[PDB]
């Protein structure tokens, strides 16, 4: 009805319904939210003011809106045991500025993970505030193992007298030791950051490492693996630091918070407080893992590290003749969806870059399992070897079209 | 139905919120009610794509319709306020001014802008905010007599300082504000203009506030104010150089992915704003405001400061009453009247005890209230405020307020 108004909108929408329902979602960072969780962003708290933190705001009518944020802080407190929680930051990368804030000065000296080896554009890229701001130093993966050498960070730490270490990754598959890398900051007399953004879910699970006993400050984002709406958090376990974590994202950085999408994040906790969710979760791994199996044994596909211990694996596709934008390309013209991405020690332009990256949580929420994620990796297999066979091509679009029509969206 | 009966505790809040927003007289200025359509598309499954980049230049695929969608809001949003260029990108107006700044000057340079007592708003150089902490922010005032911007001082202010950069724009200013004696103050020192808009976007996109798009290097807005959108920022410029600069501060530089839900719900309130009955919307606010002003200047203890508007808001120095803003604040949400404590012009009071009240119009007048209902609610206001603790006064201003809510309901 309101759809008369706008029908061009409205029709954008309706198609992009159908592409998720049509196509594989593999892009690593993305998920698929409940009804309850877009019905509390599409509802009418998007209306109220409410700068400042519950008790404490600087307009009058919070007192319901109260009882929401304290609902997303308290389950954050209880999914993850952090004694503090900050659920205001808009976004990964606004929940980043703020523990960067409340932890080092500019032009503090801080050592993250490397772009091409999996870290983030907001742990120390020259191009984003993390690096216009501070002066990074990047740790990476070994070139013949691909995974991290803690003793190559340990060097990297005393040479450079760090004030903080960053841990945490958008694109390394294997288990992250913040035993070690805290080990690391005591040696050097730095602060220790984690971002676990992508293994949040996996963290709830109690599938992957808990960081916040570790980290003087843990972020993370709510919509990866955690599958929440899209926005950030700031957790802390030292009640000094949750004063300086609440000061920086308002009024240091922010200034209303999106009430509504607060909403939204306080819904996925409690889904997240659920058995049901240790079994997706489980259910992500395992898929993962099957699907690494499939890329490992075919031709040409060289899964980064050989393994995965989480959602998602990295493949470099440079025995195949093609970069990885070319393979983001053939794979979307049969209806799969993933992102090029850059490998250890890239040596094409972050544009090109040498692979691809897949993750299997979306697949995971429509109710794939092992046997359908073997199948998702066959037909990966197939179109990229399918050195442009239309025969072949078309088979793989009617494989995917199988997997859609049999996990369909609610 | 079956989820709110999974999470009784989320779901019976925010129908409480529900009740209050239709039992209340929103009087905050800077709150709105957004539309049914708004509400649907941020609650739509636009929330599930990672779209990093901007339309058409996308670091990964999947983005043909969202691209749509966000081109929409770009091209409308060209359409109402008559830009060459604008990013629909920024989550908020607090971003919205962090990228501006990074598209304008360096660290440490030089900025004029308006003063938080005055009615400038934290991010224009507050200490406690990024804005005061990363550039040297030199305030300007309202004089003290009249409380309005004083241009001559401002020249002065600019010549002796010689910033980088003039911000103009306010949270808590009712009056015209002249872009035209700012861009000729900022040629005269060779510093350039920066305009925030955000309290008055819908007022400029009507035609009833000077529009400073034309003037400003840059114009930055939120998207829920006056312009009826969703909570969000936005960034304009006629300059292409600027918009590649601030395309690039707001992604890779401060943001990640952007919300395209959100983005979706700025599209479709910014063809809500270019529709003809959105003038009939942005007159009618300000009709009210100066409704409301006129009963509050004869009222004893409730001192309009700069004694008019010009737009959608006032501010109320209550100190003639023996209280303070927090105390006004406080009588009226017990009678079901929404205000928010606000500093006035030199402000001697704690920043969180503050002076005055501040009063808009834009809420109520979407609900459907006219100008003799906007007299009513101010006169409600009046009544609230002098009544010292008298029960029966109280009940009678909530008598008035539920008889209002009835007459012009919500949806
Ligand atoms: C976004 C993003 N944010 N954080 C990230 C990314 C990734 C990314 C970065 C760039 C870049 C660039 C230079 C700056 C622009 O001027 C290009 C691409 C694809 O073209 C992909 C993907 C999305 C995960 C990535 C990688 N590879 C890593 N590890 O982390
Ligand atoms: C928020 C906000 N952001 N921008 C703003 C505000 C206002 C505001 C600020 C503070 C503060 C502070 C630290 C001050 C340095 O010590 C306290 C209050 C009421 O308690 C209200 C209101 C909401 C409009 C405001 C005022 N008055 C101005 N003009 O603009
Ligand atoms: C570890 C980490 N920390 C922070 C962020 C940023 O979150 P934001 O997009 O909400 O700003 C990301 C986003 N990660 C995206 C790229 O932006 C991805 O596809 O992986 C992240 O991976
Ligand atoms: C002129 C101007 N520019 C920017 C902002 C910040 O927008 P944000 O709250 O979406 O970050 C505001 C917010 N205005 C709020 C105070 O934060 C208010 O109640 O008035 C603003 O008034």
């Amino acid at each position: 009805d309101y759809k008369t108004f706008d029908p061009d909108l409205w029709a954008a929408i309706a198609k992009e319904e159908e592409r998720q329902e049509h196509n594989l979602e593999l892009i690593a960072s993305e998920n698929f939210v409940s009804e309850a969780v877009m019905a509390a962003q599409g509802s009418i708290l998007t209306n109220k003011y409410a700068e400042g933190y519950p008790g404490h705001r600087y307009y009058g009518g919070c007192e319901f809106v109260d009882i929401v944020e304290n609902l997303a802080i308290d389950r954050a407190k209880e999914l993850f045991g952090a004694k503090f929680a900050n659920v205001q930051p808009h976004s990964g990368s606004q929940a980043n500025t703020a523990a960067y804030l409340a932890l080092v000065e500019p032009g503090d000296t801080i050592l993250g993970m490397d772009l091409s080896a999996g870290g983030h554009l907001t742990h120390g890229s020259p191009v984003n505030f993390s690096g216009k701001t501070y002066h990074f130093v990047a740790y990476g993966v070994d070139p013949t193992t691909e995974v991290i050498d803690y003793n190559v960070v340990r060097i990297l730490a005393r040479k450079h007298q760090p004030k903080l270490i960053v841990a945490g990754a958008s694109a390394y598959g294997r288990t992250i030791d913040f035993a070690k890398f805290r080990e690391i900051a005591d040696e050097v007399g730095a602060k220790l950051m984690v971002d676990m953004a992508h293994i949040a879910g996996l963290v709830a699970a109690g599938l992957h490492p808990n960081p916040v006993p570790y980290a003087d400050i843990t972020t993370t984002t709510t919509h990866k693996t955690l599958r929440g709406p899209r926005g950030g958090m700031i957790l802390t376990n030292d009640e000094a630091l949750a004063k300086k974590i609440n000061s920086a994202v308002f009024p240091g950085i922010q200034g209303g918070p999106l009430e509504h999408v607060i909403a939204g994040k306080a819904v996925a906790f409690k889904e997240a407080l659920d058995p049901a969710f240790k079994e997706y979760s489980e259910q992500i791994i395992a898929n993962a893992k099957a699907m690494v199996k499939v890329f490992n044994q075919a031709i040409g596909t060289r899964v980064i590290s050989g393994a995965t211990d989480n959602h998602l694996m990295l493949i470099d596709v440079r025995e195949l003749g093609i970069n990885g934008k070319e393979a983001e390309s053939i794979l979307d013209s049969v209806n799969i969806t993933v992102n090029k991405n850059s490998i250890p020690f890239e040596t094409l332009s972050p544009f090109k870059t040498s692979g691809i990256r897949i993750g299997t949580p979306a697949i995971t929420t429509r109710g794939f399992k092992e046997e359908d994620a073997v199948k998702v990796a066959e037909l990966v297999v197939k179109a990229l070897q399918a050195k442009d066979d239309n025969a072949q091509l078309d088979e793989v679009k009617t494989g995917v079209r199988e997997l859609t029509e049999k996990f369909p969206l609610h």
